[PDB]
DNA sequence: TTTTTT
């Protein structure tokens, strides 16, 4: 009987190691499951567990080498594989896993069936996770001067405390948030906030994602993001000016997919899986490459009206019409949130905004009234309709609108629809969008004849 | 052995292969397809595709079926 | 070889070919035209111990602007 | 072209 494989043996009866789908071999030190393609964890775990073996066998652990050697056994006796983060709701710590449906904390053995590869970083603490506190006051403050509890900023109010707690979930977000306001609006302090409160389920990335394609050669910008919870992009520029390039409209129907194709440096994994919430702080609105009804259902936007500025220029921020109200400036905030000052408080106020909108179910909805690109598209649905079988009893009536009947439908001809459309849309400011949907939607029954397959819902009403 | 046809409708033989007048394939092609939707594949097919055995007389090597019916 | 449609030639391409097994090799027109020594070729790299290599379907080159072989 | 990769 060799006494290194009855330790090897011993050591894969407690789970302790597993191997995953992704060629990674997981291990369970320190109520984590913590793994890297670096370090040897496999030896760190033989040497920690050395205490619940009997005497005869803790001292054999002492020698790396026999260390290898049961290493090598582990690793012959391990053939198949397991899935990892199947749990949307549940959020994992350091020391523990956290569940977001009661509430209860979980630690050891009763945490390890989750089996979750991800971590904040840090250490639960029960003791500052509570309601009645100081740091609660002063950060309900923050919160009320950035958000105001409003009538008329009721509803994005509510918005902007769904999207943030939507970044406690482990499962995949439908829409994509845009931080929209002037400067000096608190844009960057929720930001910092959630960085303080989410810890290493945070990440930051640049514009290429949105810009650039993301599957020629490799692109770490798209492939960090895998398992991560929150993505941040930050400070678009200005499209206005000449050469800027603008958002590739087909780019973010790929980061709403469950699956993002992306690949690391030296990798051959292409397979990234998606479990983020995407926000990007903007002072412009965007401009897209093509506009479409695909495009204005993964869209939504969160207003900033509050502004802080110093007693020198309080004077001008009050004729600015891009505010609502005007606060004094605080200059050692910055430095309290950098310390970790109002860390568990705000994890508090994302667990009990949490529980009010996603326990039923999540999910996210856009808001496309609020780019001011979409209004055309948006319009013409409510004013357009399209030619129909039962139109064709009614157009006694529409022979004196202009209507001609071709190939047995509806038609109106183009020479006829430019001022029919003019009473609706200035000629200045909608030029491309008309003539870019005419050349989209003409069809011509011969080289001299022209038609369109829409009449106006106006025109169905007798006058 | 169909020239025999083609030369009761005006068609001609030169250089060997048979030609026709140019007027001829842009009448056609507007009589039967919309000069407007397809310009630019006319142009494109007639640019890469035309034909030329001297200096002055060019050229394409192909027939319309419709040319085959008698007339 | 020079002939006509419907004429065999594509035939002895088959007869050949079963004739000799995977030395035998086909080519398109793309390399025969194009400078072999410009940017990367894989049938340059192909080429490595072949026994025979054919060339066929070649559309005509006296066509303006059909881009005609280099010599 | 060059990081890429070897
Ligand atoms: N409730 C508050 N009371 C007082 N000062 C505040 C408050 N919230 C934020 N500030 C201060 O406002 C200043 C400007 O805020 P911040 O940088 O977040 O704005 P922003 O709109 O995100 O800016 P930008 O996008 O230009 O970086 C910061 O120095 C911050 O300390
Ligand atoms: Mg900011």
């Amino acid at each position: 009987g060799n006494k290194l494989f009855n330790i090897a043996q011993r050591i894969l009866d407690t789970n302790s190691v597993l191997l995953t789908e992704r060629g990674d071999h997981i291990v369970w030190i320190n109520n984590s499951w913590k793994f890297n393609s670096e370090e040897p964890l496999i030896t760190k775990l033989i040497l920690s567990i050395r205490h619940q073996l009997p005497k005869e066998y803790s001292s054999e652990l002492l020698c790396p080498r026999k260390r290898k050697t049961v290493e090598a056994n582990i690793r012959d006796m391990l053939v198949d594989s397991v899935e990892t983060d199947t749990y949307p709701d549940k959020l994992p710590f350091k020391n523990g896993v956290l569940d977001l449906v009661d509430g209860m904390f979980y630690s050891g053995d009763d945490a390890k069936k989750y089996t979750c590869t991800v971590s904040t970083g840090f250490k639960f603490d029960d003791t500052k996770f509570v309601e009645d506190s100081p740091e609660m006051e002063e950060l309900m403050n923050i919160i009320n001067d950035i958000q105001p509890l409003t009538d008329e900023n009721k509803k994005n109010r509510e918005l902007y405390e769904k999207t943030l707690s939507s970044c406690l979930c482990g499962a995949t977000k439908g829409c994509l948030t845009f931080f929209f306001g002037e400067t000096a609006t608190g844009k960057s302090t929720t930001k910092r906030l959630l960085k303080s409160a989410i810890g290493d389920l945070f990440v930051e990335t640049g514009q290429t994602i949105l810009t650039d394609v993301l599957d020629k050669g490799p692109n770490p910008f798209i492939a960090n993001m895998h398992l991560k919870r929150s993505v941040f992009c930050s400070e678009l520029p200005d499209f206005a000016c000449s050469g800027s390039k603008k958002i590739r409209s087909d780019n973010i129907k790929k980061l709403t997919e469950p699956c993002v194709i992306g690949r690391p440096c030296f990798s051959n994994k292409i397979n990234n899986r998606n479990h983020a919430t995407i926000i990007i702080d903007t002072n412009y609105k965007p401009v897209f490459d093509r506009i479409d009804n695909a495009l204005m259902r993964r869209i939504a936007v969160v207003r900033f009206r509050t502004h802080f500025s110093q007693p020198s220029g309080r004077e001008a921020a009050e004729n600015n019409d891009a505010y609502d109200k005007v606060k004094l400036l605080d200059e050692g905030l910055d430095g309290k949130i950098q310390n970790n000052r109002y860390r568990f408080a705000f994890l508090y106020l994302l667990v009990k905004w949490y529980k009010k909108y996603h326990i039923p179910i999540m999910k996210l909805y856009p808001t496309p009234e609020e780019i001011p690109d979409f209004a055309f598209y948006l319009k013409i649905g409510t004013l357009l309709v399209s030619s129909s079988v039962k139109h064709i009893p009614l157009m006694t009536d529409l022979s004196k609108k202009g209507y001609i009947l071709y190939d047995n439908v509806v038609t109106l001809p183009l020479t006829t629809f430019q001022q029919k459309i003019s009473k609706y849309f200035n000629s200045r400011l909608f030029g491309h969008d008309i003539e870019s949907f005419i050349n989209r939607h003409k069809k011509f029954a011969n080289v001299s004849d022209e038609y369109l397959q829409y009449i106006f819902i106006e025109d169905i009403s007798s006058p």
